[PDB]
């Protein structure tokens, strides 16, 4: 009862190789990607992965359809929208590329979801407002801060660990 989460791949690929490794070795069910993959090459990459894909759209994406096509060859089940409304291990999660900081509010005030996931390279967090748990994984690719991240939440626990690469 793991979940994987990353966001910012920018198309890193070491990067997001180790990522992949890191959730193989680990249980991980699915894994959530809120990011700016960027490039449709990078999907490709998640062949490699032993697990399903929850992803959303970040504002860097350019082949929005093409990456929607590519992730389901992966996997039927595998899915990809602006934002995602789904329910994991009995939890309502609320999923999006962190853009506005007016939509994470709703979500989190709302009442409606126990774990918000609003992916982006700056404010890396992982806290709870109003009892949802707010987590952002930070950049998996490093570049802009230097500090490359994923994160690991155990649904079972409710706890979260974050990753440096």
């Amino acid at each position: 009862m793991k979940i994987g989460i990353m966001s910012d791949t920018h198309d890193h690929l070491p990067n997001i190789r180790k990522a992949i490794e890191i959730f193989n070795d680990e249980n991980v069910e699915t894994v959530i990607h809120c990011g700016d993959f960027v490039s449709l090459f990078v999907i490709k990459e998640f062949e490699n992965l032993n697990a399903n894909i929850i992803a959303t759209y970040g504002n860097n994406d350019g082949e929005r359809c093409k990456l929607k096509e590519w992730l389901k060859d992966i996997n039927e089940e595998n899915i990809i929208d602006d934002f995602i409304s789904v329910e994991i291990d009995d939890l309502k999660f609320f999923i999006t590329h962190g853009h506005h900081q007016s939509v994470l509010e709703m979500a989190i005030k709302s009442g409606l979801y126990d774990v918000v996931i609003y992916g982006h390279t700056h404010e890396r967090v992982f806290e709870e407002v109003d009892d949802v748990l707010v987590i952002n994984p930070g950049e998996c690719c490093g570049y802009l801060t230097g500090i490359p991240t994923i994160g690991i939440l155990d649904t079972e626990k409710k706890e979260y660990r974050e990753i440096v690469l």
